[PDB]
């Protein structure tokens, strides 16, 4: 058009404004300067208003004291770049220094005074940005703390100093305490929050005092904690700030807190969908060598990088084929999508792994040009070292001189080039993505043009097998007359037979040479990325390595110490760190494979780290490592990660006690001794505190049923009693024995019997009679045939069969590992020979079976009081096979929606069950000892019947010397017994329920341990009635206030799962035990029903002193009182991470079988074959034998306060 472009520029570079925002505010001006300028001044406003319908949740915090009078307020503008951007600060700084000097408490005073100039970035940015509340402090003595900037203190305090303020404002910062201390609570907020606990806690039947000194109890730590008072002071936690303060001379008059984008919802967004659906009106209008780039957008708000990922999709749609990430093709490439709205955010998922990049595509609307904003943009780029930038000028359409694009571009050229991109060789399109949605052909080459530079400028990324040989050490093994090998997954390159190779990594680096390569099933003669294998060394001793160490081509790789690194930290909702840490830290680094422990230094003017925040940091390792910049780590404490990040940059490199740890070693060994039965002297003064009459004979520990009636409380204690001491094994008081477990074994045997007769015969001589049982083995027949399969698969019988677990038939408890179970040759049976030499034929390490025969071991393990539990130790080459099919059936059971691994889905029905009363759950006695064979075969595919039969121990050997031929098909201990029974007993249980409309999805089950609808219960119980099974009708629950299933007990919905005291107790880590069992089943939430803690506190005396107050938080183990962390004078806080000791199981090393342990290792690889985001950098660890001395140990753990 007629006004020219030269000259708008001249504008343009005086205001700040759009480029159509000035060449058409001039054309008005007849092409007048000064007059467009002013006509803009006052036609923004409008903008700015136009704004303010836009959620603006990011911004900056500003805090400055004088003297002793502070002031803190946050402008917030709707993206983290504007936060940290050239101008924005320079505005929230001004706002804040005129508050200051002229104080201003009242918040529309400033944000009038100010709305003009506001007006002034709002049109400049293109952003809503708005003032925000401001507040301000003065006291004797007053500090601040600026965390970054996305979140301020100001602390005043009448009575301490410099050093003490900025602490306990960097407490404030990391603690968010609402009150000053525990008295300010709000005399009515706190009037009816315990007005209303005190029903929580009195309708679930407790008495009134309980639940008022309960509830009281709860109250005062409920306030406590949110009171600056009493919370545990955040550089010296095992002190709370209330002391802290008291111990100095000093008091604080009080704090302000203001974090950026408190209060403010912004609803989330989800860019994945936001596109797709953006474009679903313009929707409605052998090569797999190919490399996977991705790319990301980045730019204004609404320039539109939103409506071009759009259209990049689209017209590579209508042009060619096929974490929140968009993708889309390029005949030649695949690419991966994401955007980048904001800095900070990004740099965390490019820390996190969770989305890298190799070019990133900067999107500015031509319409505007570059924003002030824009040079963050770029400058985020140049931080994160992404390689390439190709820019995409949008909405052009709209610029009606063509002099005025080849200036936009001059604009953006150069930004580019002050951080040190190529600005004049960078490609730059110029075309609108709003027009190539319209199915525009003129403006939709653009977009292929785009695509065609995302083809042609950012590189291929080198493909893992191209770069040098590296293989992460996971375990050494020597090798009789074959010599050492290290196991590993080759991360990248290729290692053929005969090369030479290094092992550097935490010794002086040494080189060495590949004698060989091989998997467990193949043997190779070269090793090739990404691959399991085992790797043979010559001349290399098996000590003179470790898990940590690379193998890699030589001179590839180098050791080192010291780097500086960037790092997230996770937060806590991420299972991080709760608490913030400081200058010492001293975590322990996973690099690939290992912990190696180190130290860090902060950079130039941070002190503190917070659980959520970026970071970089220089690290510097104890002991070196393999690395080069580019190498991701764990960052460790304890074993639970708190923190991600990498290696930026390689530099040159450069508590515990005696009498402590031996002090509570000496009381751990010691022997806890008293009169009498220590166990029913508890349970007793536990009944006692609960107004319940005591045992009077051990007699009656054990024979003493609930009532199932009473409140929720008064039944929890009654159903205590009637469990605590069920499973004690050793009462003396009873002509009682193991025999009684035999007599029993021999009982299903002999039913197991009339069940295959009976089975076996069922012609009534007419055609009247019909039976339910006849009709549901009939109807479960052909569910399962349905589920199951005709045969088991191989590609199923090959992923799952393994070793693993206790004795075999030639393996005592003590060689129970999987490593001696491919060491010693296991036995196996004559059915399953074949099964054996199958493997056999399949991998070439000697597969060796020991004797041969159709045997296994019943025997006997103790159980209860009043009866042993018989079990069967099979062949172990039998076992591998029926933990094959046992595995099968537990991902087949998966659609029936039984999940066997989680017994937590059946803890939830009972629940419900006791509450909704619809849901019965029932109990079987025998079960694992009463499937006949008939009933299998009845109900089993005949192919899947036959390899059950072969897998099967046919015969059994007694300890008695005697044998028996198994009436039942399997016992426990078989590898597929519990997945069989699991399958018989829900397809039985669904026929029943289709047998009476009900839904075959309400009966759910693990094991013998059944969940379905109460109707179907009397119509179950005689169907199993028919097919042998016996029904527990005491531990069936159809209709009662009560149901349990795998472990949880449940009344009404309240939880009454009771605790047992199995063993006599006679050592401290025993009574540890008790009490803490007691501990939880009587807390609510750290806060004692005063009725058991009395006796808590009674027997706690029992134990050594040290031991008394040795303590630690929950989910941590029982060797140690559960308690509080903070109270415990022994926990050592190490480097911001604090170590607790506890009792500690003594053991002594043994001698692994190095073959054995290396074919388990290799059959494992191979399994795994056949299969926050930071469980990708670990691994599973090597094998290391020890037998249990009855000895103690002392070890120290890490721990947090929660
Ligand atoms: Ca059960």
């Amino acid at each position: 058009a007629e006004i020219t472009a030269s000259l708008v520029k001249e504008l343009r570079e005086r205001t700040g404004a759009g480029m159509m925002d000035c060449k058409k505010a001039l054309t008005e001006a007849n092409g007048d300067i000064e007059l467009a300028i002013e006509n803009m001044r006052k036609s923004g406003a409008i903008k700015a208003a136009k704004k303010a319908g836009n959620v603006a949740a990011d911004g900056v915090i500003k805090t400055k004291i004088d003297g002793n009078y502070g002031i803190i307020l946050e402008v917030n503008c709707q993206t983290d770049f504007v936060a940290k951007d050239a101008g924005f600060q320079a505005f929230a700084d001004k706002v804040l220094d005129a508050a200051v000097a002229g104080k201003i408490t009242d918040v529309e005073v400033l944000k009038a005074q100010f709305e003009e100039e506001r007006v002034a970035l709002v049109a400049k940015i293109g952003e809503n940005i708005n003032i925000r509340r401001v507040a301000a402090l003065e006291g004797d003595v007053l500090g601040s703390y600026q965390h970054g900037a996305r979140i301020g203190v100001l602390v005043a305090a009448k009575g301490a100093d410099e050093e003490l303020v900025k602490h306990i404002a960097m407490h404030v910062a990391a603690s968010k305490p609402e009150f000053i201390k525990p008295e300010d609570v709000s005399a009515e907020v706190v009037e009816k929050e315990y007005q209303v606990q005190l029903d929580i806690a009195m309708q679930s039947g407790k008495p009134k005092e309980i639940a008022e000194k309960m509830v009281e109890g709860r109250m005062k730590k409920f306030t406590g904690e949110v009171s600056l008072t009493g919370q545990p002071f955040v550089m010296e936690p095992s002190k709370t700030v209330g002391q802290l303060l008291k111990e100095h001379n000093a008091e604080v008059t009080g704090f302000i807190r203001f974090e950026v984008g408190e209060g403010i919802e912004k609803v989330e967004t989800d860019f994945a969908a936001e596109v797709a659906a953006m474009s679903k009106q313009s929707h409605m209008s052998f090569e797999r060598t190919k490399p996977h780039v991705n790319v990301g957008t980045i730019g204004h708000v609404d320039h539109g990088k939103t409506t071009l990922t759009a259209a990049i999709t689209t017209v590579l749609a209508k042009t060619y084929g096929g974490t929140s990430h968009v993708e889309y093709d390029t005949p030649t490439r695949h690419y991966a999508h994401v955007d980048c709205p904001g800095h900070a955010d990004y740099v965390k998922n490019m820390i996190t792994g969770a989305a890298q990049m190799d070019g990133a595509i900067l999107v500015v609307a031509a319409t505007d040009g570059p924003m002030p904003q824009t040079r963050e943009h770029i400058l985020l780029g140049r931080q994160v070292g992404v390689p390439y930038i190709i820019v995409f000028l949008n909405k052009c359409d709209m610029v009606d001189d063509e002099e005025l694009l080849e200036l936009v571009e001059m604009e953006v050229r150069e930004l580019l080039s002050q951080y040190d991109f190529p600005g004049d060789d960078t490609p730059i399109v110029r075309g609108s993505a709003l027009k190539a949605l319209e199915g525009d052909a003129e403006w939709e080459a653009k977009i292929l043009e785009l695509a065609g530079f995302l083809d042609s400028y950012i590189p291929e990324p080198e493909r893992a097998i191209d770069k040098p040989f590296l293989l992460p050490i996971e375990d050494v093994f020597s090798i009789s007359g074959r010599g050492t090998v290290v196991t590993g997954r080759v991360e990248r390159g290729i290692i053929k037979v005969g090369e030479e190779v290094e092992i550097v990594g935490i010794k002086e680096t040494q080189k060495s040479t590949c004698t060989g390569v091989e998997m467990f099933r193949k043997l190779l003669d070269e090793g090739r990325a990404g691959e399991n294998v085992g790797v043979l060394l010559r001349g290399i001793k098996r000590e003179e390595i470790e898990r940590g160490q690379v193998l890699a081509k030589p001179g590839t790789i180098k050791p080192h110490t010291k780097f500086e690194s960037e790092v997230y930290i996770l937060s806590k909702d991420e299972g991080g760190r709760h608490t913030p840490f400081f200058k010492g830290y001293r975590p322990q680094f996973y690099f690939r494979t290992t912990d190696v422990t180190g130290t860090i230094e902060l950079p130039e003017g941070v002190e503190m780290v917070m659980p959520g925040d970026n970071i970089k940091m220089v690290v510097t390792l104890i002991h070196p490592i393999a690395m080069d910049d580019g190498l991701r780590f764990a960052i460790r404490e304890g074993g639970r990660t708190v923190g991600a990040g990498v290696v930026a940059k390689v530099l040159s490199g450069a508590s515990s006690r005696n009498s402590l740890s031996a002090q509570l070693r000496r009381a751990a060994n010691t022997r806890i001794e008293v009169e009498g039965n220590l166990a029913l002297s508890i349970a007793n003064d536990l009944l006692l505190a609960y107004g319940q009459s005591p045992f009077n004979s051990e007699a009656e520990c054990i024979s003493f049923s609930p009532r199932f009636d009473g409140t929720p409380d008064d039944f929890r204690i009654n159903y205590l009693k009637a469990e605590i001491m069920s499973k004690y094994d050793d009462f003396s008081l009873g002509i009682d024995t193991e025999a009684v477990a035999w007599e029993k074994f021999l009982a299903a045997e002999a039913e197991c019997a009339l069940t295959n007769a009976r089975l076996y015969r069922p012609d009534y001589s007419e055609d009247f009679n019909f039976s339910l049982g006849e009709s549901c083995i009939h109807m479960a027949r052909r569910k399962i045939a349905k589920l199951i399969g005709d045969v088991p698969s191989v590609e199923g019988m090959l992923r799952h069969c393994r070793f693993s677990g206790g004795a075999t038939t030639t393996n005592n408890r003590s060689y129970g590992h999987p490593s001696f179970k491919f060491a010693l040759p296991q036995a196996c049976t004559p059915r399953a020979l074949k099964y054996v030499l199958a493997l056999r034929a399949s991998t070439h390490f000697d597969i060796r079976i020991s004797d041969i025969s159709p045997f296994n071991k019943a025997v006997t393990v103790p159980k209860n009081s009043k009866t042993d539990r018989c079990i069967a130790i099979e062949p172990g080459w039998n076992m591998f096979f029926q933990l094959g099919i046992g595995g099968i059936l537990r991902d087949r059971l998966r659609c029936w929606g039984i999940d066997l691994n989680d017994q937590t889905i059946n803890q939830r029905r009972a629940h419900e069950g006791s509450v909704t009363n619809n849901l019965a759950t029932v109990d079987l006695s025998a079960a694992s000892d009463s499937i006949s064979l008939a009933l299998c075969e009845l109900l089993l595919p005949p192919g899947w019947f036959e390899v059950l039969m072969d897998l099967r121990s046919p015969k059994g050997r007694l300890p008695d010397g005697s044998v028996v031929t198994y009436e039942k098909i399997s016992s426990m201990g078989n590898g597929y017994t519990f997945e069989l029974e699991s399958l018989i007993f829900a397809s039985l249980a669904r026929s029943v329920c289709e047998i009476l409309d009900l839904d075959s999805s309400e009966v759910t089950v693990y094991g013998d341990d059944i969940i379905l609808p109460s109707c179907a219960v009397p119509a179950l119980r005689e169907v199993f009635k028919y097919v042998g099974f016996t029904t527990n009708t005491k531990k069936t629950f159809s209709e009662g206030p009560f149901r349990e299933s795998c472990g949880k007990h449940y009344y009404s919905g309240v939880d009454v799962t009771p605790f047992y005291i199995r063993h006599r107790i006679v050592s401290p880590a025993d009574l540890i035990l008790v009490l803490n069992n007691l501990y939880r089943w009587a807390t609510i939430d750290g806060v004692w029903d005063p009725r058991a803690h009395s006796v808590y506190l009674k027997y706690r005396k029992l134990l050594p002193k040290q031991l008394q107050r040795n303590t630690i938080p929950d989910g941590y183990g029982d060797g140690a009182l559960v308690g509080s962390v903070l109270i415990n004078p022994f926990a050592k806080n190490r480097g911001w991470i604090r170590y607790v000791p506890v009792i500690t199981d003594h053991t002594r090393d043994r001698e692994r079988a190095e073959l054995g342990s290396y074919l388990y290792d290799l059959f494992s690889r191979c399994l795994s074959e056949s299969n926050a985001i930071d469980q990708l950098i670990c691994r599973s660890n090597p094998t290391k034998i020890s037998r249990s001395t009855g000895k103690f140990d002392i070890q120290y753990i890490a721990c947090s306060s929660r």
